């Protein structure tokens, strides 16, 4: 109710690692910004039986939030409910204490393959009435076909504005400057028909951890490339709107625009860093990369033959998230995303200059904000499904390459890869 | 019948390395040469949750047998069941797709300690019946007492006619030319009273490579020398029966005449790669030998006082697999174990003669050969428990040496051992 | 002598790693920055034999100092001499081409063990003249015994001013901070009696470089924390003096104060990155540790029971090298030793607030101030032959732990650990 | 004439490992195979001083000459002459020794730095006249201007035909192959103007072993690429001239359209093998190369655009010795260089074809047939000055690159590397 708000949201995969490193985080900063109502409930949910005491002990053990300001009174609004995600009997039990006065939101931090089968589960136990909400995670299937799968699968027990397709990287600032610096600034209206190469980058020290039951299916490419750098490419090339209104509509025709390698060995390179098959479960035969990095073009008129570097990576040497948007070989500008920031490049008859604009953390984590706008009924920061099934042909593509072994899965060794040396043949 | 068979086979360790080499593609071969009908079925299995569709991208990863003649065709008779195989309610699961009506044969493509348990879950199910096949691994436990426990224990609930001991060295047509020739050639039957010396000697280029948790409690000596080498000294050294039908009886007695060493540091040598103990999953403080090179003697008349020298290592400069019989220094017959090649060494006044005879392989390679005539249920060309238990008596000698530090755990660097050099010691 | 200076300078390790990473360039920064007579020489010497030509283009292609901004000037000042372990005629030889007319300098680029040696055939060649300066390495000795043996064998030959032990912490800004900052800021006098806790952490990513040899003999403890870590830590300690000159004194009474473990086991923690026993030269059974940290104490009223954390190792994540003095749990001042960059840590209602300074870095780096000073024979940057041999007692005790096996040599996956879990122990 | 030969042939350094490698039993077979007039003298010479029966017994117990078909009748042409390279009056006495109307050959099998001296010496003593030829080792200058010394030195005694610069790539009968299959063949007078790519590759499985000291200062490109491979080059791309004594002329004008990289990172890929630096006597940090592989172009009009690939190196996996000369993607012709076999590829709808010519023989060994061209004063098999300056020139481009860092020197594993993967770069 814009503050102090009113709802009850069941987590499902509570003990996973995205609900304790940014979920739960997320809810607790949603409540010291906005207040919760007395009444409004986080439900946690696993397959595991646990007590509200033992979940509460997990949770604090995983967060601190038992020492932040609000920590205890935060916690009183959480409980668990054990729910196997098979037997509609769970369900059953579950559609008794389910509110129907109240936005009720299933947020499905699981693997794709258990969406439509939850989402079933749901409305064969009257889970699915009009005050209910699906958050949904960034992949949505692991290609086209199970993309299109789970949207008609789910589209029969609810209606649109009951989906929620969620990508975070939409509600990073870094993201979301990109396209107010183009809006606002006619400099740079001259400057993008002049582009020649971008790079959009995200490479993390951690690796999976365990996660890899779920990791193996999906990869890197499938992790992070066909979802937030694609929407994060979307944003550079569309071309502008003359209606905010109107700007789905161009991100997909740019992303339709995607070209298929026309040489796999000199536009794709993957990896998978050593003692990724050690990690626990992960296949000891197991070709998923972690790594990946793509020259990609688009086939407009405003960007032929300009080079998109698509690169994202695990147990990297060091973390950087970053849009490069290379002008000539020397000036550059780039877009920080975990951090707002701007710089631009120029240089000066010796060295680099590097002019600077930065500021600090707005304390509403991506996901908070999403979030909320959930809580409020507001789609406009959420990925729809054509963005995400032109992003599923151009996957396809590189995936299809990867089974015929088109390029080698290279090895590397966390922590100490030279990523230039490693990327020349895609540079030259 | 000989074409177009009706059979369902699940492939226990369908994830492992054997059945991602020889194994899927030994399948895809007696598909080509022979037909499957239309419901024939391939259930690969492993211990992780895979769906078809990705089971079927890691094999053609690995394989490319998509991208084979009848590729297509073949996968469409393949898919992926997971059975844990510390859970007995996987079997009950399994079982409720297992036929009735046709051979179907479980194949068990994992460590030996397994075994016994996967058996016992089998026939806890009824899936001992007449139609079930087992085909069990080279190696048949660790030692003797172990394979003499499978065996009973596996007895109990399945006949002699549904246990399948594979070698796949048995199928190997440079392994059944030893036998062959010497069958139908009496110059063999002179010319074996005179030999000098044997050399069995397997050498591969590669390394554990992802199996270190079962190399690291099985070793060389068993993983190769126990089952492999051993059925190759057999075929030679075996009397030639009167009536085929005694060859089983013959083959025991010669490995019964296997001496245990009269000094174990001038005829036995044990070594391990650098890099070995940083393997995924094996020990750091691992006394497991990679590298095994043994001086053996028969005490039967006609082998008195001949050397037979078996070699078998990992990470070696070359690959290497050869039978060099040699009957005085000048002459000497080679049996190419991996290529259908013979070849004689002569002398004449100046210079050495090598007289040859080299076929190109046949269009089935020996795990394909073998699974044909498991399908088949024709159990000439498979091992039999008591040339196994003999073995077992020589090799489980051998090992209580290894765990005396009877000869030190040497070091040699990956691909660059000098072998001759090394071993020195040995021929003398 | 400000400016052009008249100098030779014999560089013995020359084709070593310290000579081609930092000691060359050290000596171009000079040569930019002040100038060097026409005639002074620098004389690169080793044990092969090389021709100028040879040794120009190893440098050149190891430094890319003739792409420099006045590189070809530089290296024209440049020759390569061979002087050959012990060798009574190469010494000769060298003595017949050196200067009696300027600042003779021999920089001991090279293994301690060499040092008394190379001394002597320096004396026995009249090149002990009082124009001649010995600029010894780091590691002086690799225990009190050798220490003083070296000082000893060597104050035989050359008189006290002639000696110079360098220590190149003590040319770092960040080090220097230290103690400027505790003179110039009563602040400081008043919160070094609250201080809870000191850390002095100096990681690596690089390892051994390919000086096993050496490093073999020396280990990480020797190599880093008996010379540079502890002259912070008596920077940090130094009771501070009235008179200045003092100063040494003061520092000698503190590193004299430094108490051994109370518990070996948990005040002391070694490791050994796999892999550093495959380096070239090293024992393939080697105990070196390539990582230490030591909880230590000091026997003085002003620390009594306060932790002094002392941390080295190579092959880690990610450089680091700070020293973190904690007032309090959420008060903390940190000393950058590569940056000139101070820190303090403050607390908010709920969050950190952290203040800082940043200067960017001096044109002359640590060795080439160091080397500016020894060519102007002024010693106050150079460490003293006391304040090493107090550290070595304390070494001492740490290494007889070490060979007594008192605390176990752990493993690590080269820049893969975790140093936070693997230190929890050690913090309690 | 051809057969019964009358010379004498004075063997400087005979004591070498050159001479008792390849030498003494090349001339043994040369006598074999044409003859020798009882008058021709074979004097063996060196600065040690010894009677002719213990230079004899050197020669035998080192070569086994005396228990050769023919020994003795061979080995009383042999006689040993004390010469020393600085003493003018022993080659007095040696004037003593020539005839002076038959051909005179001295073979220069000592180290460059005394073929000057040596050379005036003998024109100081008038053994310089027409009948002389002088025979010159490979290595003869590590760039293009200390050739020109060396010519220049020499010059003063020895004009341009006197000289023989033995390469002995020139004699090896694979490499001779490929001009007589050129001049004798008109379907290659055809294919030759439309070849696509060469690739001229010689790969060995040994290191430097023992000859570090030397190599260190020469690296893979002086000692392989400068000369034989370039040499090959020449023989593959030169004009064929009507009269052969035009040979040389055509080899220098290709030679001289050699193109410098026109970018190196694409062009040029240098390594080093992994214990190289650890080889006895090499430089701890050398940056000398054990493996090149190198993109030529020249500019000729019948091979405009027509890459060279050049490939050396040592400690690979496999030995290899060969010229593949590409006519499209798929049609190949392979002189092997080691074996007088010779490879057409064809293609047919699903394998390839490989027609082959293998004759195992023994033409003459290549010191053999090369020393029977120089006692028949023939240059053709023989480097001429403007060859080597030529060379010289595009191989001094290279080394300038290397120095300046203008491509990384990468590491490989000994007999491990995977070459193909590899040098992707060159061929992409």
């Amino acid at each position: 109710s814009e503050f102090m708000l009113d709802f009850d949201l069941v987590l499902f995969g509570a003990t996973g690692d995205l609900a304790m490193r940014k979920l739960f985080v997320s809810l607790y900063e949603i409540y010291t910004h906005y207040g919760f109502k007395k009444d409004s409930k986080i439900i946690a949910s696993g397959r595991k039986e646990l007590s509200n005491e033992e979940f509460l002990a997990l949770l604090c053990e995983k967060t601190q939030l038992h020492s932040r300001e609000k920590g205890e009174e935060f916690l009183a609004h959480i409980s668990y409910f054990c729910v196997r995600l098979d037997n509609p009997k769970d369900f059953e039990e579950l559609s008794k204490i389910a509110t129907k006065n109240k936005p009720l939101i299933f947020y499905f931090s699981i693997s794709p393959s258990f969406f439509t089968t939850t989402a079933q589960n749901l409305a064969q136990n009257a889970l699915n009435h009009a005050n209910t909400r699906l958050i949904l995670e960034k992949p949505l299937g692991h290609d086209l076909k199970t993309c299109k799968e789970i949207f008609q699968s789910i589209s029969a027990f609810f209606k649109e504005e009951q989906i929620f397709r969620i990508d975070h990287y939409l509600g990073k600032k870094g993201v979301q400057n990109i396209l107010e610096l183009r809006l606002n600034n006619p400099i740079l209206n001259i400057l993008w028909d002049q582009i020649s190469a971008v790079e959009i980058c995200v490479y993390e020290t951690l690796g999976v951890e365990e996660r890899g039951e779920f990791y193996d299916k999906i990869g890197a490419l499938r992790d992070m490339v066909q979802n937030h750098l694609l929407q994060v490419l979307s944003l550079i090339a569309t071309d502008l709107p003359d209606d905010l209104k109107d700007l789905r509509k161009e991100k997909i025709k740019v992303l339709k625009t995607l070209q298929p390698p026309k040489n796999f060995k000199k536009q794709v390179i993957r990896a998978q860093y050593q003692g990724y098959r050690d990690e626990n479960k992960v296949n000891k035969e197991s070709q998923t990369e972690t790594f990946v990095a793509i020259k990609a073009f688009l086939d407009t008129p405003k960007f032929k033959g300009v080079p998109f570097y698509l690169k994202h990576a695990k147990k990297m040497p060091h973390n950087q998230a970053s849009v490069k948007i290379h002008f000539n070989a020397v000036n550059t500008l780039e877009f920080f995303l975990s951090q707002d920031k701007i710089t631009l490049t120029l240089k000066d008859h010796q060295n680099p200059l590097i002019l600077e604009t930065y500021n600090k953390q707005e304390f509403l984590q991506p996901y908070a904000k999403l979030l909320y706008d959930a809580i409020q009924n507001n789609h406009n920061n959420f990925a729809h499904q054509l963005e995400l099934e032109a992003s599923w042909v151009f996957i396809d593509t590189l995936i299809e390459g990867f089974i015929n072994n088109a390029t080698p899965l290279y090895s590397y060794e966390s922590h100490n890869l030279n990523e230039s040396e490693f990327l020349k043949p895609l540079y030259q």
